[PDB]
């Protein structure tokens, strides 16, 4: 679908058998999710934002279904204030900017 | 134009008679620019991000030309690590997400 930007672009995602809402965020290289229950191994990472840096858990090859479109990729987990779908997954569901 | 998301969506903007590069960022409600030389009055504000909060200067009704499309709106100025065009201006140049 086409999405205009008068409101936050939020979509429902299914990850880890859970349902969540997340922002399609072109300003985010990588997908970062709020603290959540996710199976398996992870690596320690930090990412930076407006405001400074957070420590996250990096999970690779994680399946995420984003408004019904499946994608597999890296998902970062930690104290973000909002669940964010970043460009690593946006390119996989064919998402583009248009003006 | 259509913009795919394999790379950061950067565009050249003209603001304040200066040329800058900025990220089209659907995850940003408001446009925030790195420290820059801008004429006139401003109000003190804080905005929050991944990582915590920054203090910015809020300038209203600022003209910005974004990949050749003019927009007037609020522009926040302060210690962001990247110049960001947020949805307050993205809606004005007709920018949409598509998947
Ligand atoms: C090395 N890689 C980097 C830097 C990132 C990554 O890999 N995944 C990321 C996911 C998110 C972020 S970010 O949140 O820090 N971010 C970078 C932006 C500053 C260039 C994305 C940006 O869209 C954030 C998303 C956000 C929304 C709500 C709360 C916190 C973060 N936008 C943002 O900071 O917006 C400011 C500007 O206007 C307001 O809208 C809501 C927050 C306010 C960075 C990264």
């Amino acid at each position: 679908p086409q999405i205009t930007l008068w409101q936050r672009p939020l979509v429902t995602i299914k990850i880890g058998g859970q349902l969540k809402e997340a922002l399609l965020d072109t300003g985010a290289d990588d997908t970062v999710l709020e603290e959540m229950s996710l199976p398996g191994r992870w690596k320690p990472k930090m990412i930076g934002g407006i405001g400074g840096f957070i420590k996250v858990r990096q999970y690779d090859q994680i399946l995420i279904e984003i408004c019904g479109h499946k994608a597999i990729g890296t998902v970062l987990v930690g104290p973000t204030p909002v669940n964010i779908i970043g460009r690593n997954l946006l390119t996989q569901i064919g998402c583009t900017l248009n003006f």
